[PDB]
């Protein structure tokens, strides 16, 4: 079974931890990868009910299981905060234009 389902993509907790650790390390070193500069602040325009505190940062999580290194980011993202806590897993899949919806 999937811990998080983003559209057709199935993710386990380990996938999220792996993705988060990569994004968080870049954040701490003050570096970004990709033309969209990940990781970067997530403003929560959608108004999701994140239990943990801000600031939030979005980092792409890939369906292939590979850690993002600069190419196409895809539709899925892990959102983490300043204390290295997972705020949530979101996706552009099933959402209008550039909006996000939560992964179930
Ligand atoms: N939908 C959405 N985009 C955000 C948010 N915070 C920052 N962004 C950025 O605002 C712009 C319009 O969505 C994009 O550059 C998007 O970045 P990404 O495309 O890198 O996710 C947010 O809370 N929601
Ligand atoms: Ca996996
Ligand atoms: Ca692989």
């Amino acid at each position: 079974a999937c811990d998080y389902t983003c559209g057709s993509n199935c993710y386990s907790s380990s996938d999220c931890s792996t993705a988060q650790a990569a994004g968080y390390k870049l954040h701490e070193d003050g570096e970004t990868v990709g033309s969209n500069s990940y990781p970067h602040k997530y403003n929560n325009y959608e108004g999701f009910d994140f239990s943990v505190s801000s600031p939030y940062y979005e980092w792409p999580i890939l369906s292939s299981g590979d850690v993002y290194s600069g190419g196409s980011p895809g539709a899925d993202r892990v959102v983490f905060n300043e204390n290295n806590q997972l705020a949530g897993v979101i996706t552009h899949t099933g959402a209008s234009g550039n909006n996000f919806v939560e992964c179930t």
